[PDB]
C-alpha cells in the first residue's frame, strides 16, 4: 500500500459499457472497504481480527462473529458477499449501486445491519 500501476489497453470502452468507470468504482469500493475495515482493526477491532486484500475480493476475518468477505470477480458482473459464515450475497451494481434482490437491499446496508445486530446482540 505505497505503490501506484497504470491499465489502458486502448480506448476499447468508450465505445462499450464503462468499463473504465467500473474499474474505478469497484477499484475504490473494495479498498475503501478493506481501507476502513483494517483501520477499525488495528486502530479498535476487539479480540484479533485480519483485513486481507485480494484481486478482486475483500477478506475480513472477525475472532467474534466470523469472517466477513466481499469480492466482484464473477463470470459476469456483480459482488458477493461472504457472510461471517458461509453464504456469499451476488449484488448486482445500480447506476453506481451494489444491490441484491432486482433493487431491493444493498451490501454496505446488509453488511453494516449485520454485523451491528450480530456485534450488538450481546453489548
Amino acid at each position: 500500500m505505497e505503490s501506484s500501476t497504470d491499465g489502458q489497453v486502448v480506448p476499447q470502452e468508450v465505445l462499450n459499457l464503462p468499463l473504465e468507470k467500473y474499474h474505478e468504482e469497484a477499484d475504490d469500493y473494495l479498498d475503501h472497504l478493506l481501507d476502513s475495515l483494517e483501520e477499525l482493526s488495528e486502530a479498535h477491532p476487539d479480540c484479533i481480527p485480519d483485513v486481507e486484500l485480494s484481486h478482486g475480493v475483500m477478506t475480513l476475518e472477525i475472532p467474534a462473529f466470523g469472517t466477513y468477505v466481499i469480492n466482484k470477480q464473477p463470470p459476469n458482473k456483480q459482488i458477493w458477499l461472504a457472510s461471517p459464515l458461509s453464504g456469499p450475497n451476488r449484488f448486482d451494481l445500480l447506476n453506481g449501486e451494489w444491490v441484491s434482490l432486482r433493487n431491493g437491499t444493498k451490501l454496505t446496508d446488509i453488511l453494516t445491519e449485520e454485523v451491528e445486530k450480530a456485534i450488538s446482540k450481546s453489548q
